[PDB]
């Protein structure tokens, strides 16, 4: 075993010393490609968010 485990079908699990920097992938991920991760997140909360 070297390499982050999926666990029951490809499922999260960001504690794992793999993940540990896979998650620096991810959070990496998170502010690359995130302008919509706060535009179509807002979008939909604020859709979402009538009232």
């Amino acid at each position: 075993m070297e390499q982050a485990p999926e666990d029951q079908g490809p499922q999260r699990e960001p504690y794992n010393d793999w993940t540990l920097e896979l998650l620096e992938e991810l959070k990496n991920e998170a502010v690359r490609h995130f302008p919509r991760i706060w535009l179509h997140s807002l979008g939909q909360h604020i859709y979402e968010t009538y009232g």
